[PDB]
C-alpha cells in the first residue's frame, strides 16, 4: 500500500488547512482587537500633547502639570510613573516641545498575521498572537532622539494599562522588546512593540502615496525597554518583504507548507520549538534549491522533512542581513535545546515514511496525525497513490 496525503493537508473543511486557518470569529476578534488598541494609543498621546500645549501657551508650574496629568488616561499609570511623565512634559525644551506637538503615533501589524499564517492554537496554554507596532515619526537621530525614549513607552504603556483597567481578564505585560496584553481566556495577546522611524521621509512617502491612488531600513529603530543600549535598527519589514517575494518566487504552497511546519511544531512542543522564522527560512531554501510538485503537498512536504535536518545543522541564516545571529546556530554550537531540535526533525521524514505504507487509511491516519497531532479526523481524506 501507498497512500496519498494531499487532500490531507489541503483540504480546507475537514483537512489540515481547515483545521489551522483561523475562523471568522477569531480573525475579526483579532483585528477589533488591534483597533481598539490603535484608538487608545492615539487617544493617550493627544491627551499628553494637550498638556504638552498648555505649557508652550503659558509657563505651567510642574505641580499644575501633574495635576492635569492625574486627569487623562496616564493616571492608570503607577504614581511614581505618573510623575515621570509629569517630570519629562515639564523637563522638555523648546525645540523637543514642538517635535512633540507634531508627533502621530503611525501603525503596521507584524508576524504571522501579517504573512498570513498565523495558526489556530492546539495544545493548552498554546495562544494566537498579533503584533502590531507603534510607529513614531520623529527627525534621524543618533544617541536620543528630541522626544524622549523614556516618554514613549510610558504613554504607550498607559495607552495598554487603561485597557487593561476597562477589561476583566485582561492582562498587562512588560518585555523587553514590547508592552503585551494578554486575554488568557481568549487564548490571545497583542504585542506592542515601539519603533522610531524618519519623519521628513515618513511625510514624503505618505503624500506620493496618497497621489499615487516604503522606508530606509537603516534608520528604523526599534525601542528596547531596559540596559544600557535604548534602541537597536531592526526593521520588520526586511523580513516581511522578503517573505512575501519567497510566496511569489515559489508559489501559493508556500504558505501552506509554512503553516505545516509551524503546525507541526505547535504538535511536538507545548512551549518551545524551533522559532517559526527558522522553520520558514528553511522550508524557503528548501523549496528554492530542491524541486518539487506543488499539486501533491504530501509529496512536497515529504521534501520539506527529508531537507530539514540539514539546514537546521548547519544553522539557519536570517533573510535579514543586518541580524548577525543566526535564526537557528550549526552543529558545532548546539547545546541541550537544539539537540533536541534536531532530534525532533530527523524524526519527521519517518513518522511520515510509516504514514504512507500503512495498513489502512485508519492507520495512515493515526501515524501521520504523529507528527500534526489529531486535529484531522476524517480519514477518508486519504487516498489511495495511483
Amino acid at each position: 500500500m501507498t497512500w496519498n496525503f494531499h487532500q490531507y493537508y489541503t483540504n480546507r473543511n475537514d483537512g489540515l488547512m481547515g483545521k489551522l486557518v483561523l475562523t471568522d470569529e477569531e480573525k475579526n476578534n483579532l483585528k477589533a482587537l488591534r483597533k481598539i488598541i490603535r484608538l487608545r494609543t492615539r487617544d493617550v498621546f493627544e491627551e499628553a500633547k494637550g498638556i504638552a500645549k498648555a505649557v508652550k501657551k503659558s509657563a505651567l508650574t510642574f505641580e499644575i502639570i501633574q495635576e492635569k496629568v492625574s486627569t487623562t488616561q496616564i493616571k492608570h499609570l503607577s504614581d511614581s510613573e505618573q510623575r515621570e511623565v509629569a517630570k519629562l512634559i515639564y523637563e522638555m525644551d523648546d525645540d523637543a516641545r514642538d517635535e512633540f506637538l507634531g508627533l502621530t503615533p503611525r501603525f503596521w501589524t507584524q508576524g504571522s498575521f501579517q504573512y498570513d499564517t498565523l495558526n489556530r492554537p492546539f495544545q493548552p496554554g498554546q495562544e494566537m498572537a498579533i503584533a502590531d507596532g507603534t510607529y513614531m515619526p520623529m527627525p534621524i537621530f543618533e544617541s536620543e532622539p528630541k522626544i524622549g525614549h523614556s516618554l514613549l513607552i510610558l504613554l504607550v504603556d498607559a495607552s495598554l494599562k487603561s485597557l487593561v483597567a476597562e477589561n476583566h481578564g485582561w492582562k498587562f505585560e512588560a518585555k523587553q522588546t514590547c508592552g503585551r496584553i494578554k486575554i488568557e481566556a481568549e487564548k490571545t495577546h497583542i504585542d506592542v512593540p515601539m519603533y522610531a522611524i524618519p519623519k521628513d521621509e515618513f511625510q514624503k512617502k505618505q503624500i506620493a502615496l496618497e497621489a499615487n491612488r516604503e522606508l530606509d531600513s537603516e534608520n528604523v529603530n526599534l525601542a528596547l525597554r531596559e540596559g544600557d543600549r535604548k534602541w537597536i535598527n531592526s526593521d520588520p519589514k526586511i523580513v516581511e518583504d522578503w517573505f512575501n517575494d519567497s510566496c511569489i518566487r515559489i508559489g501559493k504552497h508556500l504558505r501552506k507548507v509554512c503553516r505545516f511546519m509551524k503546525a507541526w511544531r505547535d504538535a511536538q512542543w507545548d512551549v518551545g520549538g524551533p522559532s517559526s522564522i527558522s522553520l520558514m527560512a528553511a522550508t524557503v531554501n528548501i523549496l528554492d534549491s530542491v524541486a518539487h510538485d506543488a499539486s501533491d503537498l504530501g509529496e512536497t512536504m515529504k521534501i520539506i522533512a527529508k531537507h530539514l535536518p540539514s539546514e537546521f545543522a548547519r544553522g539557519v541564516e536570517s533573510p535579514d542581513s543586518t541580524d548577525e545571529k543566526p535564526l537557528f546556530p550549526p552543529s558545532y554550537k548546539h547545546g541541550p535545546r537544539e539537540m533536541d531540535i534536531m532530534s525532533k526533525l530527523e524524526r519527521l521524514p519517518e513518522i511520515l515514511s510509516s504514514a504512507e505504507s500503512a495498513d489502512s487509511k485508519s492507520e495512515a491516519l493515526k501515524k501521520i496525525n504523529m507528527a500534526f497531532g489529531n486535529r484531522v479526523t476524517n480519514s477518508e481524506l486519504i487516498v489511495l497513490a495511483k
